[PDB]
Order: structure tokens, then sequence, then C-alpha cells
């Protein structure tokens, strides 16, 4: 797959900007983007059956993080497939550039000079 | 060899981290003392010193590397207040394990995975600057 087209994904972040930047980003390889500020917005949009093909998600937000966001999509998506037999699996992908440049962040305002980087540190995974 | 000659501190609560760290070091003929906690590396960093570099955990219990980093950094500013002798020893981050951390609990909540380097638009570093009021303008 080279493009997005027709393909409709959901951006969750608490910080307006990131929404911008990660929905200029997709909709630049054709993607429908729809952008939610919070966990809760987030699991209102995505209530079963939904038209969203995957997910980006943002880690540190305030009143329901990245992690619990995603363990109400799983749960949402355990319970139709024992109910129905129909096994839905939204890709979910975590937006860690946030989080990541926070910790180098503190590393400089500490007085620190750098940072040892191992191989696996910097790299996206698509599993 | 690469670092022969060279005397390392490596700060870490977690022995593995401590043996994986002096081994790589050694490999490159370093000379390496390791301090499981940031007021063991404090004592050992009292000036004047003989460490060339300090590899430095971020999260240990009671003191963290950003907090023994601060401390550090304390003690050579009030040794060039005191003396003008300049010291500034090179401090790494070992940041490792929390990256580590982060992408393991994405992967335990149930995502698919994650993007830490991101596509960026054309766009997203180029801007025009523009002026109120006519203005020439040379290098
Ligand atoms: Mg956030
Ligand atoms: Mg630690």
């Amino acid at each position: 797959n080279a493009l997005l087209t027709g393909k409709k994904i959901l951006v969750v972040d608490d910080n307006i900007v990131n929404r911008r930047v990660a929905a200029g980003a997709l909709k630049k390889f054709g993607a429908e983007v729809v952008c939610a500020e919070s966990g809760q917005v987030a699991l209102g949009l995505l209530q079963i059956p939904h038209t969203f093909d995957a997910c980006f998600m943002d880690i540190q937000m305030p009143q329901m993080d990245g992690f619990e966001a995603t363990r109400q999509i799983r749960m949402m998506e355990k319970e139709t497939k024992e109910k129905t037999n129909l096994e839905w699996h939204l890709p979910i992908l975590a937006m860690t550039a946030d989080v990541i440049h926070a910790t180098y962040e503190e590393c400089l305002k500490s007085g620190m000079d750098g940072y040892v980087s191992k191989p696996f540190e910097e790299e996206n995974l698509y599993k």
C-alpha cells in the first residue's frame, strides 16, 4: 500500500497543535482524518460498528491516558467478538514522540550533555 | 583502543544495566567505576575527581538522574566561583529503560505499535518572514 486513499483515521491528542500536525501528515497521503481531543471523545466515536480504519493515540492526556483508552477499545472489541463472532481489531499506534522529546528535554534542563541511544529507541513499530 | 586511558562512571540502580554498560565500555579499553545510586555517584564525583565521563540512569529511587546531575553541576559552578577552575563532566543519559517501559506499556495495553519518528509534511518547518513596513535587507 502506497496511499491512504479511502481510509479514515482517528487522531487522539489533547494538544491541538499535535492534532494539526498529525492530520496534515495523514492527509498528505490521502487519508480522511477525524480528530478527538480526549480518550473519552475517542471512545464515543469508536462505538462498534464504526467506520475507522486506524487510530493514532497520544499517551499523556489528562483524565484518561492513551493506555486506558486503548484498553477500553480492546474490551469493546472483545465483547463484540464474544456476542457476535465478528472480530474487530482497530489498528492503534501510539504517538510516542511527545514522551521521548519530554524525556530528552528534562535531561537537557537538568544539565546533561546528551544521551546514549540503542538501535531500538527511535524506531517506529508497525506490528 | 578507542577509550584507552578514559575512566567512566556508570550510575544505574539495576545491576544488570551496570554489567552491560561496564562490559561494553571495557571492550573499548575504558576503566569503569559503577555506582548503584545518585548519592554514591556524588561521593565519587567530589572535585577534584579523575572521571572523563558519566553515564546516568534517569529513573532511580531516592535520587533520580536529573537530581544527581543538577547537584554535579552545582558542585562544578561552586568550583568555578571559588577557584576559577573549569570542571564540566560529560554526562550522558541512559534512556533505554524509560523508552523501553513506554513501548512495553503501549503493547501491553493492546496497541499495535508506536510512531516516535513521524513523517513530516514538506511545510512543517517552512515559513516566510514578512515586514509590516518596507525594509531593505542584506546579509
Ligand atoms: Mg498529550
Ligand atoms: Mg533505574
